[PDB]
């Protein structure tokens, strides 16, 4: 029941969208948010 942006340490890589942070980028890295 995650909201829209992408949660903290949280895979982001997979919606082609970013942290909910409005200067954290994708981390398809470790797939997570950066």
């Amino acid at each position: 029941a995650e909201k829209d942006c992408i949660a903290p340490g949280a895979p982001c890589f997979g919606t082609d969208k970013p942290c909910c942070n409005p200067r954290a980028w994708c981390s398809s890295y470790a797939n997570k948010c950066l």
